[PDB]
């Protein structure tokens, strides 16, 4: 029902797909099964497609050389005829038609070099022997005994049909060799296929150029106004720029990109006629799209704005920016590394209205940024891309390209450095069997520096219901607040109340106060911002309480996502706690938290859930009703739940069934979650060193267990437990009120 | 009587007016009714007008085609002869006239490409059948078998008076194609229709150049300077250019705009010559409007300061300010987006004293908003924008039409999306039937973010004296003191009293000292600031207590309005309350406001109101007579009060009869207002519940509020009642002078 729209496979027109050991263009083996099952007739031209209706064409027939059944071809598929993997093949001949004329030649580098004479009778002639070369009308072909560098690209259609090809022609050298550059725009054309970790983004980007390009006449008559600037965001390396190219070729528009230093290197008003230029180049190229790489380097008029030429600059920016009055359909879009370093005049409506943030991947996503470098390179069968991704949480969109382009470096010095034959000419033999495995990957994670630590982690957590031990009566309470209002809004509109806009979590330290805020978040499937106890005493410390106000900004606009404050009573204790300084118990911090959070949009699924161990010293001013309503207290586990938080916690750990887990939460009374928790890492560490010290087995026995049983840590007492039952009757009072029977 | 002078409305002369089906111009429906009620003769030209007076003349009694009783027209209505809904329309046939020359042609684009020879034999003679193309002098019609793209606009006037046109004349092309921009002026051209939520704008700037430009010989004989600078105000998005824009077409003078960084954006000193021409090119188009669309941009002479180039341009601007002595009839207007970011030297007497602020619409400005942006496109007929304006508080007159072009894009990718036919001729029989309902709205507020959220909201409070359960002996009171100096100023004058300024609330939280403030203001009729305890800690933490200056400035320009200080001893709490720091009770904050409020002047309609949980924390220093005389105690509800409480809380929600809430108010003693909103919200609540647990019942039963009451909240206990007691008493102190009886 979900991915049954999504199908296209199961096709019986495929092929199998290997490695290469023959560089011999003209001997190419033949497959028995496929001319058996298929319909694949025989033909000198065959009209197959795929990948941008690029393939190449060639003679069979010629088998009988090296093996039987696997077919083997050149190692050019790397870059030609294929960009990446996932992609179909569609193989349709075309027999009986009559012979051509003939295709052009394009010269690349073998016909400047050495006299040229005749050029047929030199290299041409003596090289067809069973086999006319069929040439397409824009495919590229690749056959030479050496050095092995040719292309060929026609940009003439001279002939409209489909014919054979035939030698001994007239042919000229009055070609166009084309560049690399022409070869790599090719490449860039992504729709989702090399683009990884973006898949929001992208739907989010495309549906902005799709409709205004390829149907110019759609909004000219509805009276909807298409939108004119598109700003992106992200970190440095996130690949801001691989997707502005990939669309742009994707939707086919003339594209011209404008870099930010290639414009600021520029003389005294020259740059003034580069921009200028620009736009009037791409009004006459219409449809257009217009891209800028930096555009804090451009305009960054926030706080620095010193000399006359760089304010001009800005200045005729933001006019060529609202003068756009339509006239032709061009869609100008740039890209930054922050909001704050962006000039507010370009934040108005008509310049740049609509703002796309390109986040960090996540697990999900940086797995697939990872087939995407590795895609050109076979691996090693004990090779898993899968660990990879989860081990690398501070990488972007480069970081897993060095990390690929490190790892396959540390394998050259390991195998290939044994040779010691320092040749200009070295064997191919050696470079397509090195082989990358995990010890290469090891070391090349152990040596990069990822770079981006600093920035906060918005991802949607791992963690579900089943890793939370018991506590089964707060897990109804959490599916009753987030989830009503988002799949029913109409029932809470219908009698008029208002969904509640938070909760708070209070109870002993190392319960679950976290994971509960996992877990609803992991089910509603929604992002997840975490902010710590130093996170917010690092902006108290810093008299720079101004900070909050990104915290919520990078909430909203990434709805839905919940916000989730650890320990949010974490300056009081700085500041004293019970007896405290000579004030109440009000900060700049959480009186910025409370004005951010009565301005947020009730609308908006965006839902904050506030954790504390301290309840005592919590500022009443956040329990009004509005900001915090509901309140939710985690005690101790009791003999029903010890036992599901042995259960979840050794999921990861081949533990015998000799164990008693029911025995074990029984006598551990006074013992709360992280309490139970390292109990079972320190059982752990001793099947480790016993594992080390027997090395001079691999399931841990029940001895450890009792080893470990000594080291007992207790870190909640009963004098503590004492205090939230105190408080919580003080918060209930519902005596008296129990017996409410109405008369009739 | 407050309407009846803006009867104009229920005359016969009306039509029906639908959508097209039909794209032919050449075949017109024909109107029994009209016919037959109505006084329309049978003519060629009819003399028809209603906006502009311009609209399209067709020959009629070509029916009996399609259907009957509905008329079809064409779809250009949608641009053509209509700007807007709510507009008359009057026709008074002209019959019984001589036929005319003829009309010239205006060629667009079908004369350029293709060859001419004739021009009459090609295309123009095979298409006059029974019809002989009635034109006006300035009309446009639309008629053509295809492309349909051609209009006509005449600005030579051969002949006065108006006959009957014939075909078979003699024409050229040595006209001027107009172009968009000649259209589009003509659709700026608004009174109020347009525009939303700015009407008392709109009624002090019209007022300001009508007179000014409309009547010259005006101030000439009477001793009155007109204003020559109007500056406006608003967050960007408002619509300062476009009520600027309006209001030059609507009363006729020669407008001249002057962009911010289109001068900014020039060489060294040529954008001193372009600022020079544009006054000098005015005063001989006089009467003129000049238009600045970035003020800020220009002469930021607050801080910034730097460069010999820029200087220059602020001076320049400054002589060409105060140096129009009269001259020619020109006024100078300009629009910038904050109070700081302006010059102070433009602020003084002859440059611009006049400053019209444009704040945010509120509900029922952007409703009137959302009907601007939807009439070129129909609506489903479960499709009401009175929620719409509601759900959105925090938008701009830009935010509504993204939030309406978002909408309709849904609704594109969501029914169109199936169809799967990339063609570049779509058919138009699915861009008509595109309807956009509630669940695009829906999602597009979800989507949208507001450029609203950080300004102070400026509206007037929807709330009555009937949502204020009970408390009727201190509905007397506010009434006595806000509205006698507004409605009788000269009773006061008389006995030489003055007028209070200022009413504290103080008593226990949470019983209803914001609704009293809120619905005095709404039965006043005037605008309701409110100032939260955070806003009051936030100028506190970050020692910035100037900011209590624009408090009062944005407050005593929007006059009448009342300004409420909600938790007025925030900050006594903050730092300390009953024993505090080694201080008494004076800080930053309260000081400001202190001095603020003794400079106020009296006379305008700016009422202060201070609402309190802790009077004992208040500075004594704020009750002395002259800042605030009245001290207003609010107890808790008795039993007369908290039946009218619940009366007033359950207007929004279904309850059934059967529910006793006389009874309900009996057992709840010791609960103040907020105690019984939470009852019913929990309440709510549960109905909710059960019903979605059901799904897998619309009324709320008696049940529901018996299980809800088991969590019975008690904010308000009896031991702080007490010093409530033991305060009004000491300022009371009424012992001995209760009988105070004279002699004689
Ligand atoms: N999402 C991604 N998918 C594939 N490659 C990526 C991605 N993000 C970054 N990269 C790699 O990073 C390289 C540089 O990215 P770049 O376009 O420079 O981003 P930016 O310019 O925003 O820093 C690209 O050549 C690409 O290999
Ligand atoms: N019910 C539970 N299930 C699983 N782990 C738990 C549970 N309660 C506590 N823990 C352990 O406590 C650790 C931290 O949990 P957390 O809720 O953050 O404690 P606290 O709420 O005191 O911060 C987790 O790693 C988890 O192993
Ligand atoms: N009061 C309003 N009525 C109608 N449209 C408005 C209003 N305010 C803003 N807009 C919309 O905003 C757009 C123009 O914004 P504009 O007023 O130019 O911004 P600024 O005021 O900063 O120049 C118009 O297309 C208009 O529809
Ligand atoms: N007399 C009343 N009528 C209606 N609602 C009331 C009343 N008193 C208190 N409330 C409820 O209390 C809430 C806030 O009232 P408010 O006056 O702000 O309390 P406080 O004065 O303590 O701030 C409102 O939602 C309101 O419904």
């Amino acid at each position: 029902l979900s991915t049954a729209i999504l199908k296209q496979k199961n096709r019986p027109n495929r092929l199998i797909v290997d490695e290469a050991i023959n560089e011999d263009n003209s001997v190419v083996s033949l497959s028995q099964p496929k001319m058996d099952e298929l319909q694949l007739f025989r033909g000198d031209t065959v009209l197959l497609k795929g990948k941008k209706r690029r393939e190449a064409v060639c003679i069979v027939l010629s088998d009988d050389t090296c093996s039987d059944e696997k077919i083997r071809m050149n190692r050019v598929v790397r870059n030609n005829l294929r960009v990446r993997l996932g992609d179909v093949i569609s193989i349709q001949p075309c027999p009986d038609v009559k012979y051509g004329k003939r295709i052009h030649v394009l010269p690349i580098d073998d016909t400047v070099e050495g006299i040229t004479g005749n050029l047929f009778e030199v290299y041409l002639k003596p090289y067809f022997l069973e086999a006319y070369r069929p040439i397409r009308k824009g495919d590229i072909f690749l056959v030479r005994g050496g050095m092995r560098a040719v292309e060929f690209k026609v940009v003439e259609t001279d002939p409209s049909p489909y014919c054979i090809v035939a030698p001994d022609t007239v042919i000229h050298c009055e070609g166009e060799p084309i560049k690399q550059e022409d070869e790599e725009e090719s490449l860039n054309e992504v729709g989702y296929d090399d683009i990884g970790g973006c898949r929001k983004q992208l739907a989010q980007i495309k549906e902005m150029v799709e409709l205004p390009l390829r149907h110019p006449a759609l909004f000219k008559a509805i009276g909807v106004k298409p939108p004119r600037g598109i700003l992106l965001y992200g970190p440095p390396g996130t690949g801001k720029t691989l997707i502005a190219r990939a669309v742009a070729n994707e939707t086919g528009a003339f594209f011209f990109l404008i870099n930010g230093p290639e414009i600021m290197s520029k003389l005294a008003g020259e740059s003034e006629s580069n921009l200028r230029k620009a736009f009037e180049e791409a009004e006459k190229n219409a449809p257009a799209i217009i891209f800028i790489d930096e555009l804090d380097a451009i305009a960054p008029k926030r706080e620095k704005t010193h000399g006359e030429v760089e304010r001009r600059i800005v200045s005729q920016l933001l006019t060529l920016m609202d003068g756009l009055k339509q006239r032709a359909h061009v869609i100008v879009m740039a890209a930054t590394n922050r909001p704050n370093s962006i000039d507010p005049a370009l934040r108005r409506f008509g310049r740049f209205d609509r703002e796309v943030d390109i986040g960090i991947p996540d697990a999900t996503g940086r797995l697939e940024i990872l087939q995407i470098h590795t895609k050109n390179m076979k691996l090693a069968d004990d090779v898993d891309l899968e660990q990879v991704a989860n081990e690398t949480h501070g990488h972007v969109g480069a970081d897993l390209a060095a990390l690929c382009s490190e790892a396959a470096l540390q394998a050259i010095r390991k195998k290939m450095d044994l040779i010691d034959l320092e040749d200009e000419t070295i064997d191919a033999e050696v470079m397509n069997s090195l082989a990358v495995t995990m010890d290469d990957f090891r070391w090349a994670l152990s040596q990069s520096n990822p770079s981006a630590l600093r920035e906060t982690v918005v991802e949607v957590p791992q963690v579900t219901w089943e890793d939370i031990g018991g506590l089964e009566d707060v897990k109804r309470e959490l599916q009753e607040l987030v989830q009503y209002p988002v799949e029913h809004p109409d029932k809470f509109l219908k009698f008029g109340m208002t969904p509640s806009k938070g909760v708070l979590f209070y109870g002993p330290p190392g319960c679950g106060k976290t994971l509960l805020a996992k877990a609803i978040a992991n089910e509603c499937q929604a992002n997840f911002i975490s902010i710590k106890g130093p996170e917010l005493l690092t902006m108290w410390f810093g008299e720079s309480e101004a900070n909050v106000r990104e915290i919520f900004d990078k909430a909203r606009q990434a709805a839905p996502c919940v916000l989730f404050f650890d320990e949010l009573d974490s300056i009081a204790k700085a500041r004293g706690g019970n007896i405290g300084d000579g004030g109440g118990a009000a900060d700049r911090v959480i009186n910025q938290i409370l004005t951010e959070m009565d301005g947020m949009s009730t609308k908006k699924n965006v839902f904050i859930i506030g954790a504390t161990n301290r309840p005592d010293i919590i500022d009443p001013a956040i329990l009004r009703p509005g900001r915090l309503d509901q309140l939710i207290y985690i005690p101790l586990p009791d003999e029903k739940s010890r036992v599901a938080i042995l259960k979840a916690n050794l999921r990861k750990s081949p533990v015998a069934k000799d164990v008693d887990l029911e025995f074990l939460a029984k006598m551990t009374n006074g013992f709360s979650g992280a309490d139970l928790t390292e109990i079972c890492q320190r059982a752990c560490k001793l099947a480790i060193r016993e594992s080390i010290e027997s090395e001079i087995v691999p399931e841990i026995r029940r001895d450890h267990f009792e080893e470990a049983m000594r080291f007992a840590r207790r870190s909640v007492s009963d004098n503590d437990i004492r205090k939230y039952e105190m408080f919580a009757q003080t918060l209930q009072q519902s005596r008296g009120f129990g017996s409410f029977r109405f008369p009739s």
